[PDB]
């Protein structure tokens, strides 16, 4: 049976497949005709259907997994077109973590035979992370950071290492957000959560917008000027508020222009959805600063993929967290940022 | 000349007049007639102009201050109208704060003579709010909180005694939000603040639904479900997220479920409406949340005028802030909510 682990979240199903490449002339003949098409369907094609897509980039490659040598692949789609998933493996032990693993187990079950076996989003999050930065990005870091955030000219992705990873705040930004403190590989809590996530981006957008898809948010956001639609500390002040040390630019009030009717009337479309971008991205900032000074932890890692393909919110991020912490923390990203708890999943498989 | 203090925020300015009552023989005849017809003028009417509010419900009667028995007064208008103000001032020593009292500077002083002192915010407020608590809403609390605040068959207004009030957290909701650790009468400082405070609700409502005013939002909220428009755990789960005591109730992802045209096309805008409301009340009770468990404190107070005339917002603060902290932080209220900075300023005129 193929190794899969799948994260069916609120919005994307993650799914990481292992496809081993030490296949010997017996094991190739003894094998099903069905196992067979599904690894030539998966290994051949880079798009499934009409929404689904392997992130082919992030491939990890020969990598030994329960002994065997292989690739990982890193496949994604809509949880909303989970019932064609589930419709075409009607025409196997799978590892399931993430809220859908308990909404649709019985779904699941209608593939004959099929083991279902959850796993708490918590755990596989965590194990997919230190796994993930323990094997290495095909020889490159698996994490890295934006040396000297806030100087736009010298501002550059760097690499960083995490061989000894504890403490560690992970923040995880998917529909709505995660926020877990890693004191070891066996201790680990969730510390606390916000509603102000990446479902929030999307559907505000969408309302204010009338984008259709995420990367349209992205796009009309990467145009505008969320100055247009927010209120700023030199708005109220006229300048600086220094006895606070709030520089004028700061946001003092998000959307808080709107409010004036010929404001609203003047605003584009890219400038609200750089504002949503803008007010999301800050608020999960300043909620991840809260929780690192209560936990007394000064790294801080982003995860989920409010992040994928959106460096405006990782800039924001780093340069937010080093100007308001005073340099006392640095933000750090992950290239699997999506799929950590997918391959944790996988890793449970052992246990089965 | 009259004695007044004057808070000029982003949305609001908020004047505070003391008029006396033991206007003697003498002092009445040696008295300027512009003087008397101020004093007329601002006794007389409630309505002042077609922006001006006089809330007769807050007046303190038969106060002493500064050796003078009299009546304390509590007028608002919209920043944006300050221009008719000051009009109307030039057809005194005028203690001011907020942002305004340094914007508009130069504007108070185009009045022939009229001398401007500057006070800071946060001193204003805590005087203020100080000053209030000891002399009394005429005999009665100035503070209150909502007993059994879990319990909607038992959830009632019932008064809150400060009389040690340290060390106190200070949330204060204006068109942003700043938060304050008070740890005595001389000690206190600005812990940090959120951009998601009343301009957000006001500006994200007028854009969403069309409303024209505070109380429109207000209104349109209290027929809405929030509930069409957000993403629940029990959306993503099935249920509860019994690992974490996530109850199925709570809001996963705010304004989740905009993602999808359909949910788009049946929402109304009362839905939307009460769907603001609750994003921003919960995000502003969770930061308030963790600014108290890092500052040790376990008494929050909320003021600003996003909470005047919104029982829901208060009794929703009240009930987030007693579930989610277990029942270790109390919400506190306040009758006079959004004039504490007048007062401050009011009270720094001796200075001078
Ligand atoms: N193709 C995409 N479609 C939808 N959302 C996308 C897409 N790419 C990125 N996103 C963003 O990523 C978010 C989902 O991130 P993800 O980490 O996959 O959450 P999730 O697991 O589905 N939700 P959760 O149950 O809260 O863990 C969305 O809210 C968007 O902001
Ligand atoms: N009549 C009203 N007009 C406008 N906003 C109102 C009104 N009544 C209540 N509000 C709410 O109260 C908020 C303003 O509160 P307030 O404490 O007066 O802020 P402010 O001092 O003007 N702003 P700031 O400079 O940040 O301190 C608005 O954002 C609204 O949510
Ligand atoms: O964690 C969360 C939200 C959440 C839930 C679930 C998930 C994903 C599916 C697993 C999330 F990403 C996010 N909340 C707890 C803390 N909240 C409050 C609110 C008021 C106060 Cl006063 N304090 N805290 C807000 C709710
Ligand atoms: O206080 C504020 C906002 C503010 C300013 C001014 C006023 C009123 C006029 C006096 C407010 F009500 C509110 N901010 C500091 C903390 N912020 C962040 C952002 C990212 C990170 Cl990572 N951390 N913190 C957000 C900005
Ligand atoms: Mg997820
Ligand atoms: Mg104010």
């Amino acid at each position: 049976s193929p190794w899969f682990g799948m994260d069916i979240g609120g919005t994307l199903v993650k799914l990481s497949y292992f496809e081993p490449i030490d296949i010997t002339a017996e094991e190739e003949q003894e094998e099903v005709e069905s196992l067979k098409s599904i690894r030539k369907y998966l290994t051949s094609n880079v798009a499934y259907g009409s929404t689904g897509i392997r992130d082919v980039h992030l491939e990890l490659k020969d990598l030994t997994l329960f002994g065997r040598r292989g690739n990982l692949h890193f496949i994604r789609f809509p949880t909303q077109d989970l019932p064609t998933f589930i419709q075409m493996g009607r025409d196997t032990v799978l590892c399931a973590t993430g809220g859908g693993a308990y909404k649709f187990e019985k779904d699941f079950r209608t593939i004959g035979n099929l083991h279902l076996h959850k796993l708490d989003e918590l755990d596989c999050l965590v194990k997919g992370l230190l796994y993930i930065d323990s094997v290495s990005f095909n020889g490159q870091a698996e994490c890295y950071y934006f040396a000297n955030a806030s100087e736009p000219e010298r501002c550059q992705k760097m690499p960083f290492n995490l061989d000894d990873p504890y403490p560690l705040l992970v923040v995880n930004i998917g529909s709505g957000v995660s926020i877990l403190a890693v004191h070891s590989k066996d201790n680990y809590k969730r510390v606390t959560g916000t509603s102000l996530g990446g479902g929030t981006f999307l559907g505000l957008c969408s309302l204010l917008t009338g984008c259709e898809s995420f990367e349209e948010a992205l796009e009309m956001a990467s145009k505008g000027d969320s100055t247009q639609a927010d209120k700023l500390v030199r708005d109220i002040y006229g300048g600086d508020y220094e006895r606070f040390g709030l520089p004028g630019w700061a946001v003092a009030s998000s959307f808080g222009n709107m409010i004036y009717k010929e404001k609203r009337e003047s605003v584009s479309k890219e400038d609200l959805a750089r504002a949503t971008l803008v007010t999301i991205t800050n608020n999960i900032g300043s909620v991840a600063r809260m929780c690192a000074v209560n936990e007394k932890i000064n790294r801080v890692v982003f995860v989920g993929n409010f992040l994928r393909v959106n460096t405006l919110s990782m800039k924001l991020l780093a340069y937010a967290l080093d100007y308001w912490s005073k340099g006392q923390l640095k933000a750090l990203f992950l290239e699997h940022e999506g799929y950590f708890g997918a391959v944790g999943a996988l890793l449970g498989l052992p246990n089965f």
